[PDB]
């Protein structure tokens, strides 16, 4: 009985983690579009400034293009992928919290066609039928919510260690291929500016 | 005369486009804000659903530190550096935009001082030597201020092609040895990952 009031409390914490990473993983991917725009800026008043050409700007306007491809493409990939994980792993939650309330609801009413158990212990046969018919409904339903929630909060509950896990093996792995690559960028940017000073 | 004109051309442009350098330089550092405070939400969630301590806790919170030392002393760096060298080199232009200004009304005052020769094209003698020490002392005026801007406009001009690579120059670098150095810090973090899943 108490068992799954362990459940719901495992199942209301595990959506509030989640929302959490959802929010913090918007927050992540909105600043990624605030540096990806700001640098295209800083890259764009350098072609201002190099009129007419001078020293390699084929060699400024490629690295400058490829960094825009880099941001462009990294920032997609987070959107695409563990971002849209993370939301249909929360569109999971609303209807198993719709059908929680639906079986504590579904409780009360077994419980009050049970405790109408006065009825045979006086008796009126057409009553206690009656009754039964209204009892045995009242369990069929109760089990139906019951059975299936008993199975699906902790097999929801058991996910949750390794989907955090992927989550953030796949960002870290995409960070990774994205500033190991960029390193490269900006080094040829610098080896360009060399050149010229 | 219009030579003059052409360098003042040449220092209201140069000025504009160091004050753009500084905005687009100020939003680069603001977004880089953005992005190590966005990325240490993502790392603090992560120290959240990770309790009691599994698979290598003090390999993600030493990632975790190490990252927001890189973040941090990257924008510190272009703070106390290119900014600052830029903020000091636009600290010239107030005082030479007073002077422009300057010149240009002892230029009226010699010019008006000069046209009185009218005088001397009647005369009386008192009044011809007044007007020659107004005229002497309105081009000694005039010169003062005219000899200096001449020399200085087409000297920071000069300055300005090497100001504009040596900035990009240095943030390049900065940038490619905090993405060359963070790149592997999160390779750590996928590589504590793969070991729990
Ligand atoms: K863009
Ligand atoms: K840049
Ligand atoms: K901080
Ligand atoms: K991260």
């Amino acid at each position: 009985d108490e068992q799954f009031e362990e459940y719901v409390q495992n199942f209301k914490r595990q959506e509030a983690e989640g929302t959490r990473l959802q929010r913090e993983l918007r927050g992540y991917l909105a600043a990624i579009k605030g540096m990806q725009e700001a640098s295209m800026k800083l890259t764009e008043s350098l072609h201002e400034v190099y009129e007419p050409d001078w020293y390699g700007r084929e060699d400024v306007k490629m690295v400058g293009e490829k960094c825009d491809v880099l941001w462009e493409d990294f920032h997609q990939k987070l959107v695409d992928g563990s971002l849209l994980t993370l939301d249909t792993y929360l569109g999971q939650f609303p209807d198993i919290k719709n059908r929680i309330a639906k079986r504590s609801r579904k409780l009360v009413d077994y419980d009050s066609a049970r405790h109408h158990l006065e009825a045979l212990q006086s008796k009126d046969e057409s009553r206690i039928s009656k009754a039964e018919e209204e009892f045995q409904k009242a369990q069929k339903v109760f089990e139906e919510f019951n059975v299936d929630l008993q199975e699906e909060l902790p097999s929801l509950w058991s996910r949750r260690v390794g989907f955090y896990v992927n989550t953030f093996k796949n960002v870290s792995s995409l960070e990774a291929k994205f500033h190991k690559e960029i390193a490269v960028l900006c080094h040829k940017l610098y080896e360009v500016m060399t050149k010229l000073g």
